């Protein structure tokens, strides 16, 4: 029950001592304990939790990266903030700033004229560098030689001068203190206001310190990844990499990590930043940052899901990577990597494989255990792409992936050039029925086509949540019948079909589905939850069967969100949410190479060749949906809808968001962390 934390110095222990001490009064001798051991670095102590000699200490983004490695195997357990905790502030971004209209993008600075805050510095070094490094031109070390031939000028704090001139160009000397005024995170935006460089690489709010005038900083933009810029205070959606400010490691397995929550995160509430002048958990008398730094305000527990890389992020990852690896692709220049494609299942392996092989080269295949794994892949780069529903485009979108084509079922001949909406989820009632409304439907009957199922659960259930904040469903209904809830629930209730299916998820159950829960509605129930052909379908005797053959279409409404009600006519101005198709969803940086490869793909072996006889055919599946949905006759260009946001609609994204409420979901909680 005790936690062995790791010191890199004499005073860093002693700060560690009085730590271990102080936690003891008043603390049950049943709450965590505080140990410390010596060690003589910051790579010493990593060696030690990994050594199980110790089993906790706190690194900058740079050590974060080393100790997740092997052997050490270490990863993010709890995070030092640096605001309140309404803006808990965790992370930093490493940004570029250059002047309005400059015209030139991340990948035209060749040339340009560079002012880095210092040499060996994080966001205005080794990031920058780390991204650049492939551009360089070769030999490409020494390292500093090669960003000198890089770039025509800049002002590189603490280089060597005398050897590499270029790189105090813009301030002679190099100067490594505040004596050279381009030197710091203000001397190098200063590098950039005085125009002596084209471009400014430091923090996301360095700006935000040099100028106090909106008016001014308008004049400056930040140069963004894919290519493009984008308005100053846009960083967290447009920067070079997102570095955690002070982290808190330990062993992958075994390692404490609860343990370690319980321990600081008593410690900060006895000790937090105000909490107690008997013992500052933030500061010390022997010196400066010990432990952690003094800046901090408190602690904040890291979503399991995560690793080192899940952490850092794909961009820092990326750039680090360069720098301790250096190792590019004189490989064409332009000719598209081929796209790994992550498969879900062994179907899904053994199609994508049959798939591979016919694509000959531009598909690979990578298999990972669930679709959040391979999430998580397409995140860190171990993956390219993969098809996934609307819960799925959503999280994978909290995660920074976005929707490159959608999959198309309807309208054949026109395809490829226009992507399909979705099906609309509308609210059924009887005309003949108490001024029933949306905001009304409390203590009501409910009719449901299964749990966990979109039209009839997740959206509608999903918007009723801002009506209750809990998500206890089955007490909001008086009663009611959906396939799925507990046998005994009040959801249970009213499902016909007895036996062993009794409110079973299948056709059994008389009151299950589309179809089940309209005839629920006129045999039990005040409203039901379907999809905007429902009725129809269903009315003017469409339907042969008993209960049905004599309903009639007009004889119902569909309820709308703003209280008013409509015609089942026209469900268009009258639902509840969308209802998306299937995108296959990517990183922002190989969106281009996605379209391009696999519109050759369906065009190869698309819906258009039936003889996937002898031959490949890219939408049948040996099992059913492998890969994508069998129903899928081609893949739009999601044009302008190429976000999640975009692309799920408001009503949908304000659902799914509000179910992920009740239903967990450890990737999602982890990039909502990173972000959100």
């Amino acid at each position: 029950k005790t936690v062995r934390w790791c010191a890199v110095s004499e005073h860093e222990a002693t700060k560690c001592q009085s730590f271990r001490d102080h936690m003891k009064s008043v603390i049950p001798s049943d709450g965590p304990s505080v140990a410390c051991v010596k060690k003589a670095s910051y790579l010493d102590c990593i060696r030690a939790i990994a050594a199980n000699e110790a089993d906790a200490v706190t690194l900058d983004a740079g050590l974060v990266y080393d100790a997740y490695l092997a052997p050490n195997n270490l990863k993010p357990v709890v995070a030092e903030f640096y605001g309140s905790k309404e803006d808990p502030q965790t992370f930093y971004y490493a940004v570029a700033v250059v002047k309005k209209d400059s015209g030139f993008q991340m990948n035209q600075l060749r040339g340009k004229k560079s002012c880095h805050t210092g040499l060996g510095r994080s966001a205005g070094w080794n990031i920058p560098i780390g991204l650049l490094y492939c551009d360089l031109p070769e030999p490409r070390k020494p390292l500093e030689k090669a960003v000198a031939n890089f770039f025509s000028g800049s002002c590189a704090p603490c280089a060597d001068g005398t050897d590499f001139p270029q790189l105090c160009q813009l301030c002679p000397g190099c100067g490594c203190s505040t004596l050279n005024q381009y030197f710091g995170y203000s001397g190098a935006f200063k590098c950039l206001k005085d125009g002596a460089g084209d471009v400014a690489f430091v923090k996301h709010s360095t700006i935000f310190e040099n100028l106090a005038n909106k008016a001014d900083r308008d004049q400056y933009e930040l140069l963004c990844l894919d290519n493009t810029r984008k308005p100053v205070d846009e960083y967290k959606d447009c920067h070079l990499a997102q570095v955690p400010s002070h982290t808190v490691v330990a062993r992958s397995m075994g390692g404490k990590e609860d343990l370690i929550w319980e321990l600081l995160n008593q410690a900060q509430e006895h000790f937090g930043k105000d909490k107690s002048k008997e013992f500052q958990l933030f500061s010390s008398p022997h010196g400066k940052d010990l432990l952690f730094k003094d800046s901090a305000h408190g602690f904040l527990k890291v979503p399991p899901r995560m690793d080192a890389k899940m952490y850092l992020g794909y961009e820092y990852v990326t750039a680090i990577r360069n720098l301790r690896e250096g190792t590019c692709p004189e490989a064409p220049t332009d000719e598209c990597k081929p796209v790994k494609w992550c498969a879900l299942s062994h179907h899904e392996r053994l199609k994508c494989d049959e798939w591979s092989v016919n694509s000959v080269g531009k598909i690979e295949c990578v298999s990972a255990e669930t679709t959040e794994d391979c999430i998580a892949k397409i995140m860190n780069g171990e993956a390219d792409a993969m098809s996934l529903d609307g819960g799925f485009v959503y999280i994978a979108g909290k995660c920074g992936l976005v929707p490159v084509l959608a999959e198309n079922y309807n309208k054949s001949d026109n395809c490829e050039d226009t992507p399909e909406a979705g099906y609309f989820a509308v609210a059924v009632v009887k005309k003949s029925a108490s001024d029933l409304t949306w905001d009304n439907l409390k203590g009501k009957k409910s009719c449901h086509t299964a749990v966990g199922r979109t039209a009839g659960w997740n959206i509608p259930m999903g918007l009723l949540y801002n009506k209750i904040n809990h998500c206890r469903f089955d007490e909001f209904f008086s009663e009611g019948c959906a396939p799925g809830s507990k046998k005994d629930s009040s959801l249970c209730k009213l499902c016909m079909g007895s036996g062993l299916n009794l409110c079973e998820p299948n056709n059994k159950e008389g009151y299950y589905g589309y179809t089940g829960a309209f005839r629920c509605l006129v045999e039990k129930g005040d409203v039901a939850f379907v999809k905007h052909q429902t009725v129809p379908q269903n009315t003017g005797g469409k339907n042969p069967d008993p209960w049905a053959k004599n309903l009639n279409e007009k004889d119902y409404e569909l309820l709308c969100l703003d209280g008013t009600r409509k015609p089942v006519e026209e469900y268009a101005n009258c639902h509840l949410a969308r209802a998306p198709n299937h995108a296959v969803v990517t990183r922002k940086d190989k969106e281009a190479c996605v379209h391009k490869i696999l519109r050759q793909q369906q065009h190869l072996f698309g819906s258009n060749v039936t003889d996937c006889s002898g031959n490949f055919c890219l939408f049948r599946s040996e099992t059913k949906d492998l890969l994508f949905r069998d129903d899928t006759v081609c893949l739009a260009k999601l044009h302008d809808r190429n976000t999640y946001e975009k692309y799920l609609g408001e009503e949908y994204v304000k659902a799914v968001g509000n179910l992920r409420k009740c239903s967990t979901s450890s990737l999602l909680e982890a990039c909502t962390f990173r972000r959100p």
